[PDB]
């Protein structure tokens, strides 16, 4: 998330990849 | 909070206006 910016939706750009973006926040709940 | 950088303090910038700063952190902390 910290390289990449969320804009729109999937159905737009052309072309478009599936992949699994980290979050650091995430593993940061289990504390 | 990811969209403006916090500098001084609110009493020197003229023509500053209140709002409600959105701070992701705070949901991520909830759940």
């Amino acid at each position: 998330t910290d390289n990449t910016f969320v804009s729109g939706n999937c159905d737009v750009v052309i072309g478009i990849v599936n992949n699994t973006v980290y979050d650091p926040l995430q593993p940061e709940l289990d504390s």
